[PDB]
């Protein structure tokens, strides 16, 4: 894991993906931006790299669960050796390739080991924004507590949008039927 | 995760399991730190929140394997949510025991697919210190070129083939940390 540029384009995205209104985000404890830093930060008229780590690193943990941040490390190693990646797409969409193959993988060596659950995002103002993303995690890596060590979070953009149904079951083949249309 | 004291404190446990010589890893590159500025951040005058992202997260990806900083993550969430934890110890020694914790489910679930090896760490002098520490991974996590998407890192405080580093291991679990 590296903080740089490609790791602020990626905060930036997933922050768009998650949360319709920005001050959602930027407000929560932890992150407390000013509407003035927030839209200096945004611009290009902060650098990352200097930034306070817990502000950084309080980002990072809203947006991506435990074991997205060690996949966006492993995906940033893949990325700055391999010239053709580099040279083809932005590092956040190497990110989400690399998360898909993840996926790819899990649904290969054990389909009946893939659980998943709709997650919901903590807002600024103590609300939640419901189903924020389809959450997805392997039922053998269990910590106890709804806490999961191999997990990952996913966002439906199909025109399409098949309602994602409650039972473990539909909710594979769901996955399955809709690998396509999930980043 | 959360940027934090018991990060600071896990950082400097960490540091001084791998580096015999403090400043072959704080003179590292993007750590880099004088040696005034190593002292103060040792004794508590530097807030590790306030310092620079890109410093700390170096400090944070010389120490540990990408994996792990996943399980420093979850373990925090295991820590701050159970006071039993926090009243008998501080988070570094939690943590070992849920990264051990993690080992004995590979060994118990995935047997057949651990594997092992020794690593080696860079100094800010250009060189390797060989035997750093115990490498172990997921054999089917594999990321291509010597990379894995499971792996652990273990020190060891007291062979080849695969079946036998295997039984090592298992024959070490209370010598390694």
């Amino acid at each position: 894991m590296k903080i740089n540029d490609d790791i602020k384009e990626l905060i930036l995205e997933y922050m768009s993906r998650y949360f319709k209104f920005e001050n959602d985000f930027y407000k929560l404890p932890g992150i407390k931006f000013t509407d003035a830093n927030w839209q200096k930060f945004k611009n290009g008229g902060t650098d990352i790299e200097k930034m306070g780590a817990a502000r950084v690193n309080a980002m990072l943990d809203c947006l991506f669960d435990d074991f997205e941040l060690a996949m966006i490390g492993k995906a940033q190693t893949n990325y700055y050796n391999d010239n053709s990646l580099k040279m083809n797409m932005p590092f956040y969409t190497y990110y989400d390739m690399f998360k898909k193959q993840q996926l790819l993988k899990w649904l290969k060596n054990n389909r009946d080991d893939v659980i998943g659950g709709t997650g919901r995002m903590y807002t600024a103002s103590g609300n939640y924004i419901a189903n924020a993303y389809l959450e997805v995690a392997l039922e053998s890596s269990s910590l106890g507590s709804g806490s999961y060590m191999l997990q990952m979070r996913f966002k439906d953009y199909s025109k399409g949008q098949e309602p994602i149904p409650s039972g473990r079951q539909n909710r594979l083949e769901w996955i399955e039927n809709n690998l396509e249309n999930i980043r």
